[PDB]
């Protein structure tokens, strides 16, 4: 079974040069025996290579490949099965685009290769033409940042159930933008153990009832000037007539105002009936109360949703943030959702960040609010610590 | 009810520069008996502008604006029900953008506009403002993309067969080039797809899709296959429940005088999605064949950018309901211009389908569409290839 791999990386720009000669002619001997072949491209700061073999001998070489101290960043951007080598008969080989005048590295590549169509050729033809596009700067390398570290946890009593607190961030201002209510059970466990104990039949209801006292709970903080942001099914939404009203009553009675309050609907939950989620999200709007889509990028339903209606909030899934750092994939997409959301004026919000690995590359292409177990985890009725990017 | 109604829109640059002293004094002359209130701003070739009204207030006085000779290209970019005016003072207020640096602007905007208790960059409004003060230039349209700079310049049935095919040429017209042929299936008496399979057994659809394409195969074998592609459609059901479909597919192109790399398949967007796990093992076996793959009809229905963190087609096409009227709606804009990025950055060939008019085409164009399918271009032929009609000058 053939298969083809692609990455790309960068130098280390304050080390002496690699003696790239040298590096593809041991790779070009290394590779032909094992059945690898490709090309490699430089452009003076980043690495471009391609890698043709089976799975099991492009495996054992990226492994070798992505510890290499000789560069670093590395980061996939194919990794598919094929139909033939392209690159038959060559086990290495470096073009240096610097070298080269325009069209040319592409059209001498064509002439001992073995054509638009192709993935692997445009991919060429993208990092040629735009190379330094999602090359990571200086000044948000990893290893020149460093997390910076008092709650107050505390049980309430005579409560059928209650909520943790975590914070959205927004580190380039050290500001906390909102908090977010997790419901916990009475004794302090997960969503999944509060809604197991009530009955089926009334988990909707339940789950609008309980917002009430992560009201009281924001109300009480006192919360001021940060936005408080409420997981909600649709389901609950409809349970009664005039849901909408009552969570206004019940916020207002907090001392919160609606723009204050932000919903948050799973994706795969608000395709299914577009019917009767837009007399809520009407009442919404008119209430002043804003809306926002949780974990979007997961539930496969994704940037097509916004010619139905326009969050104010757009929530990236941890899926797309999880390895961000050296998936290609994980990247384009996450860019194109923050492109996306900027030119229509949505907020977006990165979840699930745990590294400062994450944070970078997130960074990079253009995020500012996260949230995450690296800035804040779920603090029980209360604020949680708070951790910030500090430079070096 | 409160509605909040923005846009922007372009100047004529050709054209005297508009009056902007006597546009504002009638402009908040006739709102402020109407109710309507908001803000203006100006960068010197667009306008950007902010109303708060009642719903049948904005529509009318929307209604005068997009027929208003001073300005072109009027792009909507949100209409929604506000629960509270940010513009409380009377009429309409100028913006000239031109006359402050970095971060003044904004200083400006907040002087006349409270955005709740939160940060006012919690507001939809003022980070749609934030975005026409840092880069209002993104959306638009160059000159030589404007409508009015160009213009627009026999084969039989087969009834006698169970099934004939439409040819229409995906065309790239910046090279006067057709990039591909797709096959839309044809009823014996020349009617849709609909009309086909409705006359085919529901227990047999599946197998009628999959060996339909031997017709399809056997006439782009006929025709000038001249280093051209070949799209087909099929159900993901079509090659999932046959015992070997891409073999059989294999056999069919191979014997029909085609490369395996000539043909790709289609497949819609919504129909793969919940679908894609059990749909693997045969999307692996196309690639292995040399086939290659695209998503029909992106952007239809419920799904997006999320389907290619799983896996990655060859080609996307971009479905008619994002490229319908597309030159007034920023918010497809927007969305069509992140989808030509994101397929960049991945590799993935992007056409826009449904092509109708010389101004989607403009606007297509502007956001990096190069590849195109529609009545603008080429119409479904039966059994050969059309007139492919090209864009040129005036
Ligand atoms: N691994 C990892 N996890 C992180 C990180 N940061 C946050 N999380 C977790 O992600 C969950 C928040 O996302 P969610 O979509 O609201 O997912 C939530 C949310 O959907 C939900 N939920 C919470 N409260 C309610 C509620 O009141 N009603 C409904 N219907 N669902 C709720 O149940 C889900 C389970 O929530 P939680 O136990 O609170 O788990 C929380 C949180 O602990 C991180 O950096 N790494
Ligand atoms: N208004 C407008 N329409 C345009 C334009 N350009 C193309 N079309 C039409 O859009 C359809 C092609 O899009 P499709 O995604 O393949 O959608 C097609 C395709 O999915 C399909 N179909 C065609 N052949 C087959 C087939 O052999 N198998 C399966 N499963 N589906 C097929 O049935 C659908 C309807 O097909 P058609 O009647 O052939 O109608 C064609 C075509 O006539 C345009 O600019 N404006
Ligand atoms: C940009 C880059 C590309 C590389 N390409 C290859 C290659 O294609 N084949 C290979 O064997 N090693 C390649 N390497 C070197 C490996 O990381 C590793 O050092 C080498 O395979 C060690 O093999 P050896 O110990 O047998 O000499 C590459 C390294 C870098 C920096
Ligand atoms: C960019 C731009 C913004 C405009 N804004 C308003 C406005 O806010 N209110 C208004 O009444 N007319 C506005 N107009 C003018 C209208 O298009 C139209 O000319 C106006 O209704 C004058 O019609 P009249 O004959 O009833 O006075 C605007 C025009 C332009 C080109
Ligand atoms: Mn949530
Ligand atoms: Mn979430
Ligand atoms: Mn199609
Ligand atoms: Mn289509």
């Amino acid at each position: 079974m053939l298969t083809t791999l692609i990455y790309r990386s960068q130098v280390h720009p304050d080390r002496p040069p690699v003696d790239l000669d040298a590096l593809v002619h041991r790779a070009s001997s290394k590779n032909l025996p094992l059945g690898i072949t490709g090309i490699l491209l430089f452009n003076g700061l980043q690495f471009f290579q391609v890698l043709e073999g089976t799975e099991e001998a492009l495996e054992s070489l990226f492994s070798e490949i992505q510890s290499d101290p000789r560069h670093r960043d590395v980061v996939e951007l194919m990794r598919d099965y094929s139909a033939y080598r392209r690159f038959h008969g060559t086990g290495m080989r470096i073009l240096d685009l610097r070298l080269f005048e325009t069209d040319g590295a592409l059209e001498e590549i064509l002439r001992f290769s073995t054509p638009v169509n192709d993935r692997m050729f445009r991919l060429l033809s993208a990092f040629i033409a735009d190379g330094g596009r999602y090359c990571l700067p200086e000044p948000l390398q990893p290893s020149r940042w460093m997390m910076m570290p008092t709650a107050a946890p505390q049980h309430l009593p005579g409560q059928p159930c209650q909520f943790a607190l975590q914070a959205i961030v927004e580190p380039a201002k050290k500001r906390v933008s909102s908090f977010e209510a997790l419901i916990r059970s009475p004794t302090g466990g997960s969503p999944v153990e509060m809604f197991a104990a009530i009955a089926a039949e009334d988990r909707y209801r339940f789950d609008l009832e309980s917002k009430a006292y992560a009201f009281a709970l924001a109300g009480q903080l006192p919360l001021g000037k940060h936005q408080l942001a409420i997981n909600l099914l649709p389901g609950s939404l409809y349970h009664h007539p005039d849901a909408v009203g009552w969570l206004m009553d019940s916020l207002l009675a907090a001392g919160l105002r609606p723009d204050q309050v932000l919903i948050e609907v799973t994706e795969t939950e608000v395709i299914t009936c577009f019917d009767q989620f837009r007399k809520v999200l009407k009442a919404l709007r008119v209430a002043g109360m804003k809306l926002a889509i949780d974990d979007f990028g997961a539930g496969y339903s994704g940037l097509s949703l916004l010619t139905r209606f326009q969050p104010d909030k757009i929530k990236v899934d941890a899926e797309l943030v999880r390895d961000i750092h050296i998936s290609g994939t994980k990247q384009a997409i996450v860019a194109s959702v923050v492109r996306c959301c900027e030119d229509l004026g949505i907020t977006v919000v990165a979840e699930g960040v745990e590294t400062l690995e994450e944070w970078c590359w997130l960074q990079s292409v253009g995020i500012r609010l996260f949230q995450g177990f690296l800035f804040s985890r779920p603090c029980l009725n209360g604020i949680g610590e708070i951790c910030w990017p500090v430079a070096r």
